[PDB]
């Protein structure tokens, strides 16, 4: 199949629901060793295919969502940024943590907490099709 | 979304076969698993099977089918082909015992005898 064993084949991409949790920095090296990087929802269809496949888990993931303080933009690991309207941030963005401030899904809801927090987490990578 | 080794697709859940019969039998197969033969319905639907096995050189069983050229080639519901599809290339003239049935190989679609043996693709309702 396009995607490795234990991976979720979704669009041009695979995905992995941790078998850990970490802090986000500890949780984005893993994903690196893994040749992957965190979750980066560029649409309302990945959105929905994320919301769906944790369906009524009540843990915490992380995506790859991040800034220094409330003065920086929400960007994802590449430095791009949160694409408009596909989900709001919940949470505590109003404060400045040392760490800085990431991103986590949970009960299909994105929130904000200080990076130095333990949440399992997703990683992607691009699936195998020819 | 879907039981083990199926593959998540839309509102859907697909199984690529791991055993190769013939065309009745793996019909039954699918049923057995309260599913049924791969029925393309759109361009999106062939776009997502033909990655799905992208680089096999496999042959895959789909629900189509017809006793005989003089029928039209209907899905396992008896519903037909949708037009600009793809084409049914391959044995499409003779008649056989047992119907022309088609298959999927290389993404490209294909008739053969119903007897012949081929891996299957079966399809059902996710669990959402």
């Amino acid at each position: 199949m396009p995607c490795p064993q234990d991976w979720i084949w979704h669009g041009e991409n695979c995905y992995l629901f941790s078998s850990g949790s970490f802090n986000w920095e500890k949780s984005q090296e893993k994903c690196l060793s893994l040749d992957a990087k965190l979750l980066k929802i560029n649409s309302t269809a990945d959105l929905d295919f994320i919301q769906q496949a944790i369906s009524y888990s009540s843990f915490p993931f992380w995506m790859g969502l991040s800034r220094r303080n409330p003065s920086y933009p929400w960007l994802w690991e590449d430095g791009s940024p949160l694409m408009p309207h596909l989900f709001r941030v919940r949470g505590a963005v109003s404060q400045t943590y040392p760490s800085g401030t990431c991103a986590y899904i949970q009960r299909g809801a994105v929130y904000a907490e200080n990076c130095i927090l333990a949440a399992f987490s997703i990683c992607q990578k691009k699936a195998n099709l020819r």
